[PDB]
């Protein structure tokens, strides 16, 4: 597990400054195997973005890509991010493809977005999703076992798949980011009573697990503080935008 964790899904990504963390999660699209190298040889652990539930990306940029068939029409969709059918051969084809490439490049793992999203299907379609997303996870991590699996939430999914997962992260803890409503927005309570079952769980088993809060740049002082308060609660903290285009803060200075 991390002692620091830092996300950087921008352009030009400050690695000097990064590779003071201890674990690096990357938009892999902003950088060449030179830099992954760097990050390691700094002693930097790096990760690479991979959204497993989703094609980020609008309509028309899903049909450029060859996978329109694995697109499910969901209800409550997004813009600009579209639910795939995790059991469609040509989804799971394209994100064991590209898990390679990334191995390939030099990561050291993989931060797996989206693995919740399958519960935007109707209710009766979830336990075929859940079971799809289980078994993709199985095949991904027998295929690159190199690669170190930090999972995103994936919560009905980590109690059947044990040894799976390195750390777990939540976004978020005490300070989120409502992106329906483009705001800063603290977390509800509601939202952290119904996480303590899944993270005592977590907790008892000793997996690490990180929490991304958001707040804004102005507000830094305030990021150094909640860092503080979330590794008290037992968290590996990041405190940045929504964006993760900022140097955020997991500790003290």
């Amino acid at each position: 597990g991390p002692s620091s964790v830092a996300f950087w899904y921008a352009e030009r990504p400050p690695l000097a400054e990064l590779s003071q963390f201890d674990w690096v999660v990357l938009e892999a699209a902003h950088l060449k195997p030179a830099d992954v190298g760097y990050l390691k040889e700094q002693g930097s652990t790096p990760f690479a973005y991979l959204s497993v539930g989703e094609f980020d990306g609008d309509a028309a940029a899903i049909a450029d890509s060859g996978l329109a068939r694995g697109k499910s029409a969901v209800r409550n969709q997004a813009w600009n991010s579209q639910v795939m059918d995790l059991a469609a051969p040509s989804w799971r084809a394209h994100l064991l493809k590209r898990a390679a490439e990334l191995r390939k490049q030099g990561y050291a793992g993989l931060f797996l977005d989206t693995l919740d999203s399958f519960q935007l299907q109707a209710e009766e379609r979830r336990e075929g999703q859940r079971r799809a997303l289980a078994s993709f996870l199985a095949q991904l991590h027998r295929q690159e076992p190199g690669l170190k699996l930090f999972f995103n939430r994936g919560f009905e999914v980590l109690p059947e798949l044990p040894g799976v997962a390195s750390a777990v992260a939540v976004a978020s803890i005490h300070a989120g980011w409502d992106a329906a409503a483009g705001q800063y927005r603290e977390v509800p309570q509601d939202d952290r009573d119904w996480l303590k079952g899944h993270l005592d769980a977590l907790r008892a088993q000793g997996m690490p697990i990180v929490a991304i809060d958001y707040l804004p740049p102005e507000r830094r002082d305030e990021a150094r503080a909640l860092a503080a308060r979330l590794r008290s609660e037992g968290y590996v903290p990041f405190v940045s935008t929504p964006a993760l285009d900022y140097l955020g803060v997991s500790d003290v200075e």
